[PDB]
């Protein structure tokens, strides 16, 4: 269910995503694949805690090479499983006499 | 921990409901019930308002 979240102005931004999820509860989907840039990421994030669609039954899916590199703490406690990916292994030595 | 969504449903026991930030859970799906002693709509605390 591919729903082009790209054109979206920021004055209508919190009625549109409450349509794309009302749109989204049509088919009672429960598994999300993101695959947008991470500052688009924490937007949709937040608004996903607002409705409530981050309890245990909801899986989504962030398609970036940045995981940990956004804010993950907030929807660490709803329920809902989250997956991504990490390019950056912050258990490495290499990255570990950087990251001093 | 997300307990707001639709099931429950939560009564503020103070007589100041607009009074503190509230729109936190206004999409929640959970039903919110407080009290308001200072009616923002009566005439005069329009008038006070502004």
């Amino acid at each position: 269910t591919a729903i082009n979240v790209g054109n979206i102005n920021n004055d209508k931004k919190d009625e549109t995503y409450r349509s794309l999820f009302q749109d989204l509860e049509l088919k009672k989907e429960r598994r999300v694949i993101l695959d947008c840039e991470r500052d688009k990421v924490n937007d949709i994030v937040d608004q996903v805690i607002t409705i409530g669609k981050h309890v245990k039954g909801y899986h989504y899916i962030i398609a970036n090479l940045g995981f940990t590199d956004g804010d993950l703490l907030k929807i660490q406690f709803g329920g809902a499983e989250v997956s991504g990916f990490q390019i950056v292994d912050y258990d490495d030595s290499l990255v570990s006499k950087f990251i001093e």
